[PDB]
């Protein structure tokens, strides 16, 4: 019935452990590319069947590297990750939007063969960390076509972003970096009303609980990309009546659960 439906029925425990498609690794040289500083492109290989595209960022002074976890971990339930290099790790939030675009731009139109094969380049969308989680607002407002965002503890100096986009923001509860109080919430309630959107604030955590294997961002991050970039009803379970014991917030405009 739904064409873009990958794998087999998910578990919550599934979506904390990498996924059944095995994942192929490319580099993209930073000289190789205009626009942005390359990255690695996590896809799936062994398969035959297309997939979803995301772009994401990593934060101020981060590399590609401080995501791979969640580049392999979301390859591996069924998408083609690229998870760019910025062209300075100093570069801003609206310049990390500006090389996300790019790199949206290389993967539907310059990515290798094998990795092509793997895109449905009509179905996009954009994570990212920090100052790149603020720069995954800022093209959710510039490219309404995405078809979800998903900003892990942003940062960005603007609060409010006019975006249609779908949009799950994770907050960590003790950043003091990005705080929430300043950054996540602000960023959550400002988004229109109309706009499908999910807050989820982990326990107990720091800034950089994104930068290594982490349960539920996972779930949320895999949940939010299935049902909004496949499609995927059976990812609705997951971001519904949410009963989390590493949440201590959770806010929605149940947009997606009626």
């Amino acid at each position: 019935d739904n064409p873009y439906r990958r794998g087999p029925n998910p578990t919550r425990d599934a979506l904390t452990a990498d996924g059944p498609f095995k994942v192929a690794t490319y580099t993209v040289s930073r000289l190789s590319v205009s626009g942005f500083g390359g990255g690695v492109i996590y896809y799936p290989t062994g398969t035959s069947l297309t997939f979803g595209g995301i772009a994401m960022s990593p934060g101020y002074t981060a590399d590609a590297s401080s995501l791979a976890w969640l580049g392999r971990r979301l390859a591996s339930h069924g998408f083609v990750v690229l998870v760019i290099n910025t062209n300075s790790r100093f570069d801003g939030p609206d310049s990390r939007a500006s090389q996300l675009s790019a790199a949206l731009n290389y993967l539907r139109t310059r990515s290798p063969s094998a990795v092509r094969a793997r895109l449905d380049a009509n179905r996009l969308a954009v994570a990212g960390h920090s100052m790149g989680g603020g720069g995954t607002l800022r093209i959710a407002e510039q490219n309404p076509s995405l078809k979800a965002a998903v900003p892990l503890t942003p940062w960005h100096t603007d609060k409010t972003f006019n975006t249609s986009v779908p949009v799950l923001i994770v907050g960590a509860e003790r950043d003091t970096v990005a705080p929430v109080s300043q950054h996540a919430i602000p960023f959550y309630q400002n988004l229109p009303s109309t706009t499908p959107k999910v807050y989820v604030e982990l326990c107990n955590a720091s800034h950089i609980a994104p930068n290594s294997n982490n349960a539920a961002i996972s779930v949320y991050t895999i949940s939010w990309m299935k049902l909004w970039v496949d499609n995927d009803t059976r990812y609705r379970q997951f971001l519904c009546d949410v009963k989390d014991p590493a949440l201590c917030d959770f806010r929605t405009n149940n947009r997606h659960c009626k």
